[PDB]
């Protein structure tokens, strides 16, 4: 096939040194089993102040006051809105606001786009690349709403102390400055391992090898919300008839994230109809709270 690109990646470009030792790809999972596996083995938590070197004087007082779980959520109904241009002229704005909590990505604005993407922002998941390279992040007031979470690609299952020395993007200083400016706004840092714990499951069930790069923010977001909501609506992750190669706002596929396989997994767990995906690009997945495992 054309997956030679992946194997080529392993022989001389394994940037994250991924060494998958789990059940070879292709493991068949019923919907409920996959849901439990995802629930028990993808530990979605934030870096705590007891995690060295965040327990040192340099990081003293900089991490959020209260625990992530005992502050954010839970909620009954939630929505995950991708930044896909497929949302332009979707009119999903209303529907989207009709949820308890909403999670958006990076700099996705709501101003002037409400009718399509909604006007609410409960949680905001951002890449370390954004917070590091975007000066507007320290000024634009859109980052002031809701809760913020930033994540940074790390070496395969690297320990926090190990990751900390070799961050993909060094965003620590910018993270600090922001905290001072907005001391009351909860701003967490995803644990370095959670992306890889999720990656491991995606690989476990995929037909074959997947890109040795972490899951996209989209996939991480869907996961985060599943541990916080009873129900989760995902808009335009699984593309609709309005599929396009740009964001709904002027700054979009790639060859980094194992996007294809993340999509197949969400499709497997989708409780919605094919029509709603085609017309609305809407998928509905159950959260973890009430499942039996
Ligand atoms: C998940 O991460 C948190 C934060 O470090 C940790 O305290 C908890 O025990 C972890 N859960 C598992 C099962 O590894
Ligand atoms: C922080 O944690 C590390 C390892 O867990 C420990 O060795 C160090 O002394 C701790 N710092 C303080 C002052 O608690």
């Amino acid at each position: 096939p054309r997956l030679l690109k992946i194997w080529r990646n392993y022989l001389n470009m394994n940037k994250y040194k991924v060494s998958y030792k789990g059940p070879g790809p292709g493991v068949k999972f019923s919907v409920e089993a996959l849901r439990c596996h995802l629930r028990d083995h993808v530990n979605v938590s934030m870096i705590e102040a007891t995690d060295f070197p965040f327990n040192t004087t340099e990081w003293e007082g900089y991490l959020p006051k209260e625990n992530f779980r005992t502050k954010v959520g839970p909620w009954q109904r939630c929505a995950v809105v991708s930044s896909a241009g497929s949302l332009k002229n979707s009119q999903l704005g209303r529907e989207i606001d009709n949820h308890d909590a909403v999670l958006r990505f990076n700099g996705a604005p709501t101003d002037n786009f409400q009718q399509d993407v909604g006007s609410k922002t409960t949680i905001r998941l951002m890449n370390s690349q954004l917070v590091t390279t975007e000066k507007r992040f320290l000024k634009d007031s859109l980052y002031t709403e809701g809760i913020l979470i930033v994540w940074d690609p790390s070496v395969y299952h690297a320990d926090i102390p190990k990751w900390y020395q070799k961050p993909d993007y060094n965003f620590f200083e910018t993270y600090k400055s922001y905290r001072r400016l907005n001391p009351s706004q909860p701003f967490y840092i995803l644990k370095p391992q959670m992306p890889w714990e999720l990656w491991d499951i995606i690989q476990e069930i995929s037909a074959d090898l997947i890109q040795p790069n972490p899951p996209s923010s989209g996939m991480l977001g869907i996961i985060i919300m599943m541990t916080l909501c009873d129900q989760v609506d995902i808009y335009e992750f699984l593309p609709s008839k309005r599929k396009t190669d740009v964001c709904y706002y002027h700054q979009t596929m790639g060859a980094y994230h194992p996007l294809l396989f993340e999509k197949n997994m969400v499709k497997h767990l989708n409780e919605g109809t094919d029509e709603d995906i085609y017309l609305f690009g809407k998928a509905t997945l159950s959260g973890f709270r009430n499942i039996r495992c």
